[PDB]
């Protein structure tokens, strides 16, 4: 009635995004896999397979608890059924903090609903094998008992609607395959698997240090100056922060930012937190060290698990959450500080490195008004 | 129905008439707020006598279920307070030991209560219902706010039902309620006496060691390590500790999700098989005789030894309706492997508690045998 799927039909590309040149298509899988993988954090879901089928849907398999599926005495329905129905009961049933579910972006299965055609869910929970049927987000019939079952998870299989998604119909298989790594490098344990049943194709994403994983990816086609890549995952106050750097024979800063999966283009708190730290160590290092008074080459990665974020605007691309300065700087200040004297043949090059830079920077300005 | 309890009370909670019942009441509140701390969510237990003989119960956990049970169109927890059997089938857990007469939990008790109070603290509002003979007054309304959760139950026995003994006996209530945290380590269990302003707490981070520590006071230990450990492995939790005291008794208590099993069980079977293996197998290895390893197996009958072996099962089987037997057969494995294998460990981790505990077990068998040859020779 009140809250429902035909705001999302009237305006799709306010929810996932351009649905005429394949970018609202393909975030589509990415509202399905943040449903399934946000119970990750708490152990629930291990294990995410992402699969592209010949008839151009797309199915997202979990083993997380199963979606609840208790008939709500209020809606007279399954609870699955209501978030599938209600355009924001997912996000206001779920209790988890590092949920970024809003009011357009990050809505879930329920904006995914009603842009497909057809979806199929599945879910297996208490012993009991549960299957259920939309169309244009309407249900075929109630969430029935089909079987029964050892394994608990959910599975939601979609057709994307074609009075919705124009000019790109079909998955690219690397848009899907890019950011399922990108998720596997920001939760670490997390194990991700994308197959294609149109050609065979198959990819398995799990790595059990993400953060360090990331920067040997981003400088696979580079030359890291130092061995060693400087990395950490911690958590404090309910703040998650992992870091990996490394520097390359390159002179271009490439800083990656990240809040609870999302990226920001423009940085944050966290960026801020990251070069601030950054700043004090070398400094710190530099003095005591005999060293007389944007980086070049350097690849970085700053991933922050933080409950209820904030960010400057509807797009995330600045992380606005103050805490999070204090809850990145604190640790890098310790834990960089422990990584140049624990690793003095890194800490040489590097310092190296940027003076290197400093000399050259001050003699091209020199050389400027030479001629 | 609660109809068929007010009928034949001591069916279900014991006899009326000596206070065990009536103690037992107690017990059975207790025990719907324990199995709430093995899942994580209850942390403290108060258990509080007031002035007018009636007992309280506070925890720190979820909150019995308050929303409407939409086919009995009442709340959750008058559903499970009113009908019988629906405490034990709306709960999961299956350790939770619910008889279909012993263990029925707090319906049972609110049965043969003239009054029950329950408040319920859950999703930010304190919800309360009052029960009169197990008829609730009105349905479960809230009526406050709060940031905790958690259950309370006081209740006031029936004088119709209970005769001679009608007030709580502190002693009673202390000494179970200490067994249940020693049997339950990280749970706090505070005992409040209204009469007296009288109070106790209980609470062990090493409670399975700390049981033995407290049967081993007023006797002298001939080793100084005590023998323990705390395990799960495939649903079942096994915690033994053990202790050899100068003594010539042999007392191995024995627990199932803290029932006390008098006449011992699967658990005191595997108790007994590892204990043979082991000091059979340091024994064989130590050099000992053939005559001092007969000495040491022949009979199960350990002078000077203490111990207790308490057993979390998921849905245990009792030999009849008492419990005083646990037959569940996937027990005795469960105890019998984690000894076999930690006991071992112990034997040779501490070498100087394995000579002296050794050397105790044939002594006593060579007396014994020196006492039946003395008693043949005897003119
Ligand atoms: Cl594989
Ligand atoms: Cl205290
Ligand atoms: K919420
Ligand atoms: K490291
Ligand atoms: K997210
Ligand atoms: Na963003």
């Amino acid at each position: 009635v009140l809250k429902g799927l035909d705001a999302v039909r009237k305006r799709p590309g306010m929810y996932i995004g351009d649905t005429d040149d394949g970018t609202g298509l393909h975030h589509m899988v990415f509202e399905v896999v943040d449903n399934a993988i946000d119970e990750a954090l708490a152990g629930h879901c291990k294990e995410i397979i992402v699969t592209i089928h010949a008839d151009n849907s797309v199915s997202v398999q979990d083993d997380g608890r199963g979606i609840p599926t208790g008939i709500h005495p209020e809606e007279g329905v399954s609870a699955a059924e209501v978030i599938m129905t209600v355009l924001h009961a997912g996000g206001k049933f779920d209790d988890n903090s590092y949920k970024v579910s809003g009011g357009l972006h990050g809505v879930g299965v329920s904006v995914v609903n009603a842009l497909s055609q057809k979806l199929e869910l599945v879910i297996q929970r208490e012993g009991k094998i549960h299957r259920q049927i939309y169309e244009h987000g309407v249900p075929q019939a109630p969430l029935a008992v089909t079987g029964e079952t050892e394994k608990t998870g959910t599975m939601v299989r979609f057709w994307p609607s074609l009075e919705t998604f124009t000019n790109v119909t079909e998955f690219e298989y690397e848009i899907l395959a890019k950011r399922l790594r990108e998720l596997s490098f920001l939760n670490s344990g997390v194990s991700i698997r994308l197959r294609d049943k149109r050609d065979g194709k198959e990819d398995h994403f799990h790595y059990e240090g993400g953060i360090k994983a990331f920067v040997e990816y981003l400088n696979k086609n580079k030359t890291p100056i130092h061995p060693n890549i400087f990395y950490f995952s911690t958590e404090k106050d309910g703040i998650g922060v992992e870091v990996a750097l490394q520097w390359n024979d390159g002179f271009q800063e490439n800083i990656y930012c990240f809040t609870n999966n999302i990226p920001q283009r423009d940085g944050g708190t966290h960026l801020a937190g990251f070069r601030a730290a950054m700043t004090r160590t070398l400094n710190a290092y530099m003095d005591k060290e005999g060293y007389s008074k944007a980086r070049e080459g350097l690849i970085a990665v700053v991933s922050v698990k933080v409950p209820d974020p904030k960010f400057s605007s509807q797009t995330k691309d600045k992380l606005v959450s103050s805490e999070v300065k204090s809850a990145v700087e604190q640790q890098m200040n310790e834990l960089l500080a422990e990584y140049l004297l624990e690793n003095p043949t890194d800490a040489k090059i590097v310092v190296g490195k940027i003076i290197d830079a400093a000399r050259a920077r001050e003699a091209a300005r020199r050389a400027r008004e030479m001629t």
